[PDB]
Formats: structure tokens, sequence, C-alpha cells
């Protein structure tokens, strides 16, 4: 299926065209230095890959975007719902060492120029946020936990309440993540999903058999953005499934737990 709203600058980059001034995108599996099981453009420092290879994969992505890795900010992602407003002082945090990545953080946004925000992915849902009026860019990492927590709606509530955004001005993109085609969950997950402040929670999951459910994590997040006040017309959901697209993405589910991570990135220049 189409890459839309992304454009493929092969091999390594998928770029959100309409936003580019914002630079936003998502990396692919290809064009890196990492050995199996991280072949080849692994960007995670937390998956026991060779550290120098990950920094070089990041150094290559930073150079394609004609930026410096010193102006990048990374998160210690704990699959909760903490959103950090990145400022100049946060520069280079987590970019070369995981020790300085933003602790227990899964949402990032900023209004400062030349400051690139970065989240790691290999099946979970990447969300992008852009307010062209307030000149805010943001990204959030939503697995099933972050989805049940509504980390995507908190980004919108944070822009509305702390930053003075009009929710009608906010644009959002949902990137490559695991589709319902390849994702089944137990009651423990579904009970937490169906407890979201959405009334149409069950539109995103079905029952295969008792205790096994198919779940579309992109759709719950899209529902949470519309609930939060973003007009549905201003949300674009990538159809790409990280499990299905074997030549493009790492997938935690397909690869049986030991694999690389792509990254989403956004920044203003
Ligand atoms: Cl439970
Ligand atoms: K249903
Ligand atoms: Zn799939």
């Amino acid at each position: 299926n189409t890459y839309n709203p992304f454009r493929l600058d092969a091999p390594s980059m998928l770029l959100i065209e309409e936003w580019n001034q914002v630079t936003a995108g998502f990396t692919t599996k290809n064009g890196g230095e990492s050995e199996p099981p991280f072949h080849s453009l692994n960007t995670g420092l937390h998956v026991q890959d060779h550290e120098q290879h990950v920094i070089n994969n990041r150094k290559k992505v930073a150079d394609i975007l004609k930026t410096d890795l010193h102006d990048w900010v990374f998160a210690d992602q704990t699959h909760e719902d903490r959103i950090h407003k990145v400022t100049d002082g946060d520069r280079a945090s987590g970019a070369f060492r995981y020790d300085t990545a933003l602790k227990a953080t899964d949402g990032l946004y900023t209004d400062r120029p030349n400051l690139f925000l970065a989240l790691c992915f290999a099946d979970c849902v990447p969300v992008y946020f852009y307010d062209p009026v307030r000149s805010l860019v943001g990204i959030a990492h939503a697995g099933w936990k972050g989805t049940a927590l509504g980390i995507a709606a908190s980004m919108v509530d944070m822009w509305i309440r702390r930053e003075g955004s009009n929710p009608a001005d906010i644009r959002a993109v949902i990137g490559p993540a695991i589709g319902s085609c390849c994702y089944t969950v137990d009651d423990h997950v579904i009970d937490k999903i169906r407890n979201l402040p959405l009334q149409q929670e069950d539109k995103a999951f079905l029952t295969i058999k008792e205790g096994e459910y198919r779940l579309e994590l992109k759709e719950v997040n899209r529902q949470l953005l519309v609930h939060a006040g973003i007009p549905n017309g201003q949300i674009e959901v990538s159809s790409l499934c990280t499990s299905c697209e074997r030549s493009l993405f790492f997938s935690h589910r397909r690869d049986r737990g030991k694999t690389g991570r792509m990254m989403s990135f956004i920044g203003l220049k």
C-alpha cells in the first residue's frame, strides 16, 4: 500500500511531505551498520545492539537531514504516558548515550528551532503533532499501554491547556505500526482499552474466540485524537504494517522479541 502521507527517500528515510518549516519522518530497516538480529539501521541503544553501530546509524540519519546529532533529544521509553516539553537545555540528551535519555518518557514536543525529537519503534504506534499557528511539533510513542493511557489525547490537552493551541489548528500523523492483521491481545489489554473515555471503543477490536481479540492500535489512537478535538480531516493514518512489511521495518512481533528499532523524528529549522 501507498506510503502516503510519507515519501520514501530510499533506503533509510520516510518523510512527511506536506509538513516540509517542519522536518518530520520515520526511518526504515535499511542502509545501516548493525549486524543481525538488528539488520541494519537499528536506532535503539536499549536493545543490546553494538552501541557504536547504533550511534553510527543515528549519525547517518542526522547527516541526511543536514543536522547535528548534538541537537537531538531521545527518551527512556517506559510505555507510560509522560510528555516532556523539550527545551534548549535538553539538547543532546540520550543522543549518544542512553544514560541521558529523558527518563520514563514517551511523549515529546517543543517550540524551539533546530531541535529534533526522536522516539524508537518496532511495532508500537507513532503519532506526530503539528500546530502551524503556534509552531509546535510533537511526537508520542503509543503501544497498547500508552494507548490505554491515552498518551495521544494528553498531547492535545497539553497543547490546548499549556500552550494555547486551538485544537482545530492541530495536524496529526499516525505512522507505521503493527496492524490488526498481525496483532492479537488478551482480556487484560482489551479491558484497559475498553475503559478509554471513548464510547466507540469496540470499533477497533473484535473477538476471534473467547479471550483472544484482534486490535487495531492506530484506530484507537485516531479515535483519541478526534475525541481530543483534532478534526478527523487533519489526521492521516499510514496503512503500513510493521509486521507485514518485511523488507521495510523491524517488528517486535514478527521477529520473536529480539530486533532493531526504527525511529520517528520531528523538528523545526
Ligand atoms: Cl487485569
Ligand atoms: K467489535
Ligand atoms: Zn500486518
